[PDB]
């Protein structure tokens, strides 16, 4: 993996100073543990009961999520791979992952999340996808179960923290030019951050609701898009639609989604739309 770099640079965390406290989530489990005063720290393991493709697969992450260097990518802290299970320590998001996140923050009976909260949220993403774009890496699974948040009240920030797709499949998520052709650009992921925009204003919901995924095979294949989540404005869902086109040579960059997430911002017939409960 070049962003250039091998295994050889990683920083290697000894087993001595790592335990896990709780479990968290899991292809492998997904540990909440502590290092070295103590650091708290997210830890993601390779089972030992694994083939040789796991190995170079577990690594392979590692590199690459250890060449990243940007505040809406999680982090790396280091790595512990000379001690079987070999482990990839990660940055603890205490607000836990998005979908999860606006699943149980949808306003009910209070006052839970306004708009502008979301629009923060998708803008996080959305920079995050720029900087994955201007250095040529493709996610091929910008997805809201993908998406973690440092914590749950305001001033929270999200950040993609999973690259398991982008090994080397999510038909909800994919262009007609992806699960058809197999072809995978920048422009494959400006269609999931579509779709990921539809995730967060429907607020958890999952995308094409009673479609299974040849339904929505040939339904998006045949030009058919989602309708507009519950309450959501203009503005918004013609940026979903704008990443929804066709041809990828129509989509927008991640500098121009960036923008016009930015003017809705500036829009208070945006911002000042209730959600609904
Ligand atoms: C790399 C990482 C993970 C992570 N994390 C924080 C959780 C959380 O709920 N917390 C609330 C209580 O305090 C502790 C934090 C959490 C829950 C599930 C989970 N599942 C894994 C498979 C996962 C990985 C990547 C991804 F994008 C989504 N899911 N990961 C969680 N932080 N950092």
């Amino acid at each position: 993996y070049c962003f250039t770099s091998s295994i050889s640079d990683l920083k290697e965390v000894p087993r001595k100073n790592i335990t896990l406290i709780r479990g968290l989530g899991h292809f492998g489990e997904v540990y909440e543990g502590q290092v070295s005063s103590p650091l708290q720290v997210a830890v993601k393991t390779l089972p030992e009961v694994c083939s040789e493709q796991d190995e170079l697969d577990f690594l392979m992450e590692a590199l690459i999520i250890s060449k990243f260097n940007h505040q809406n990518i999680v982090r790396c802290i280091g790595v512990s791979l000379q001690s079987l299970p070999r482990f990839i320590l990660l940055e603890l998001m205490a607000g836990g992952d998005l979908k999860s996140f606006l699943r149980e923050t949808r306003p009910r009976p209070p006052s839970s999340l306004a708009m502008l909260d979301l629009l923060h949220v998708a803008r996080d993403i959305a920079c995050g996808c720029q900087y994955l774009e201007e250095n040529h890496f493709i996610h091929r699974d910008i997805a809201a179960r993908n998406c973690l948040l440092t914590c749950p009240g305001p001033g929270r920030v999200a950040k993609i923290g999973d690259f398991g797709m982008a090994r080397d499949l999510p038909v909800k998520w994919m262009p007609p030019e992806a699960f058809m052709e197999g072809i995978f650009t920048s422009k494959t992921d400006t269609w999931s951050f579509g779709v990921l925009l539809w995730e967060i204003f429907s607020l958890g919901y999952m995308p094409y609701p009673s479609k299974s995924n040849q339904e929505v095979l040939e339904f998006v294949t045949s030009g058919g898009r989602m309708d507009p989540p519950k309450n959501c404005p203009g503005p918004v869902y013609r940026i979903m639609t704008q990443c929804w086109q066709h041809q990828p040579e129509d989509r927008p960059n991640f500098a121009i989604i960036l923008e016009r997430i930015e003017y809705c911002t500036q829009d208070p017939d945006v911002i000042n739309t209730a959600l609904p409960i």
